[PDB]
């Protein structure tokens, strides 16, 4: 009863593939931007299983194999990029990410790389133009951020006590006492003696940064910098390397797109492979034979018949 449902050139899918591919289609369903939900799910895993087919079948003309070996050299070189280590947590990561047993998610890695070299091969993806990345930029300015400029007053405990830090506090809340008192003061402390040394050499200034690349440095010093407007004062807060602190943003500027250049590059590429291949298995499906045996989808998808005599 594991009856053929259609052929795609070479490749035969039979009613079992279906059944195996059930579960796989299923975690995918996420990911698969593009799927028309008015089609039946067995409508919607037939045309999964076809474009796999189409690209099965066109790697095999174009001599791209992909064997157990190749299989754990892409792991290994995707580890090599992702900075992982032992195999093991290799295996948690991915599942996180697809939602998907690590022994189901290695079987797309084929799928993965011939897509990949058929890419490099067939299809064509010019770079993005500077008018498409100055357009990407104006109209998605909520995508874009935003920088800022600060000084902060970073005082570090000598001693483990709880007197010290009672002391620090208060030595601190005293400091911002004064900064709202006189401003032109944090300059003038900044540059004092009871800053961080590296901090009194550059004024206490830190100089256009995103919250973001500030949260990889420090995580506490960012939550608390990117809610304060131009010349907002930190409350006293804590270092991540235990010293009591004191930040005033002295400045905020949408991030200038020539930092952002390389990124909405990426965006804009990776959106240009997804649709010119999209369009190559759909063109791809008129060039390869196919032939469906399946009576469900053959209605559903509107096939015809040879002499289907006309009602009249």
């Amino acid at each position: 009863l594991n009856r053929v449902i259609a052929t795609v050139g070479t490749v035969s899918i039979s009613e079992l593939d279906l059944d195996d591919a059930t579960e796989k289609y299923n975690r995918l369903q996420k990911h698969l931007k593009h799927e028309d939900y008015r089609k039946s799910f067995r409508t919607r895993i037939i045309d999964f299983l076809i474009d796999r087919a189409i690209v099965d079948v066109v790697a095999e003309e174009e001599s791209i194999q992909v064997n157990e070996q190749r299989v754990d050299s892409e792991i290994e070189k995707r580890m090599e990029v992702m900075g992982i280590t032992n195999r093991k947590q290799f295996e948690k990561t991915m599942e996180t990410s697809s939602g998907m047993p690590f022994e189901l998610w290695v079987t797309e890695l084929p799928y993965q790389i011939k897509k990949g070299q058929l890419l490099q091969l067939k299809i064509a993806v010019p770079p993005p133009n500077e008018q498409e990345i100055r357009s990407w930029y104006n109209q998605n300015k909520d995508k874009v951020g935003f920088e800022i400029r600060y000084r902060i007053i970073s005082i570090a405990p000598e001693n483990d006590s709880i007197q010290e830090e009672n002391r620090l506090y208060k030595e601190v809340s005293e400091i911002r006492k004064s900064i709202l008192a006189d401003p032109s003061s944090f300059a003038l402390i900044a540059g004092s003696p009871r800053n961080d040394p590296a901090l009194r050499a550059r004024r206490g200034m830190v100089e256009w940064i995103s919250s973001f690349d500030l949260y990889k440095y420090s995580k506490i010093t960012a939550t608390i910098a990117a809610p304060l407007p131009n010349g907002g004062v930190s409350e006293v807060f804590r270092d991540e390397r235990k010293r009591y602190c004191i930040l005033k943003i002295e400045g905020k500027r949408p991030t200038p797109m020539e930092n952002l250049r390389g990124g909405i590059q990426n965006i804009l590429y990776r959106d240009k492979e997804e649709d010119t291949f999209h369009r190559w298995l759909k063109e791809s499906r008129a060039e390869i034979p196919i032939q469906i045996f399946d009576e469900a989808y053959r209605k559903e998808n509107k096939i015809p018949l040879k002499e289907e005599t006309f009602h009249l």
